[PDB]
């Protein structure tokens, strides 16, 4: 019995099926009252919602699904026909995420990609019929934000206006990614100061809009 299994069971027994909002509130209650977990959380989740609403992206790529908290948060705000691709290296987490999406009634909007980002990013065009991405949500290995950003550009997956949104730029922190995007003429950056999920600890999101090469 894992923490992720306990989160999924709590949602199933405390949220309303097909109600994404109740699923998010059930996750946040469980993680505030029982066991901390690396979901983006409500504080940064509110910033994510404001960003999703501004850009109304048609195709979103998420790197790191975990229990599906951020996939539910983003997918519930997507327009009819808009899609989310979420990459998850951990098969146990990928099965929790699918079950979370199923319970929330968002399964038709989200596709889980099983594997490592360095292996899956180059397959996006020919295997997943992707042209360019509207938005990218980075929430995987912190040391991969920079290489994956560079790999997405190499693969021709970024367009003028592609919104990159990165979690945990303060804690655990992504110093090379932050130094790179902020220093690059190919990105327009904005920092959104917030708090680490379920904790009185400063964290933040970085928005980096791709401007072309
Ligand atoms: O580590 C975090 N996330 C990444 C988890 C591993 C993802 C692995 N993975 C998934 C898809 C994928 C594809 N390719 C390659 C690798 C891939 C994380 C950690 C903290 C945290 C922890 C302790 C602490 F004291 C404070 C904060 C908080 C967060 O919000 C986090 O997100
Ligand atoms: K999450
Ligand atoms: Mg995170």
């Amino acid at each position: 019995d894992t923490k992720e299994q306990r989160i999924l069971r709590y949602v199933q027994q405390n949220a309303k099926p097909g109600d994404p909002q109740s699923v998010l509130e059930a996750i946040d209650t469980y993680c505030t009252q029982k066991e901390w977990a690396m979901n983006v959380g409500d504080a940064k989740g509110q910033i994510m919602d404001a960003v999703i609403r501004e850009y109304s992206p048609s195709l979103v790529l998420e790197l790191g699904a975990y229990c599906g908290y951020s996939a539910v948060r983003m997918a519930r705000l997507l327009q009819p026909g808009a899609r989310l691709l979420t990459m998850e290296m951990n098969p146990d987490y990928a099965a929790i995420t699918q079950q979370m999406l199923n319970f929330a009634g968002l399964q038709d909007k989200v596709t889980i990609l099983n594997g490592a980002s360095q292996d899956l990013i180059p397959q996006l065009k020919k295997k997943y019929d992707v042209d360019t991405l509207d938005m990218v949500f980075l929430d995987h290995w912190k040391d991969r934000y920079l290489p994956d950003t560079l790999l997405l550009e190499k693969c021709g997956l970024l367009r003028k206006g592609t919104v990159l949104l990165a979690d945990n730029v303060i804690v655990p922190g992504t110093p090379d990614f932050l130094a790179y995007v902020r220093g690059s003429s190919s990105f327009e950056c904005t920092h959104y100061s917030s708090y680490l999920e379920y904790m009185k600890v400063v964290d933040g999101l970085e928005k980096a809009i791709y401007q072309g090469p």
